[PDB]
């Protein structure tokens, strides 16, 4: 398996909370 990346979007994070932020700022 690979580390944790994003549903739509070329981009991964190490912690949920950066993940989070990722989708509050999706646009
Ligand atoms: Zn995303």
């Amino acid at each position: 398996e690979k580390p944790f990346s994003c549903s739509l979007c070329p981009q991964r994070s190490r912690d949920f909370s950066a993940m989070t932020k990722h989708l509050r700022t999706h646009g």
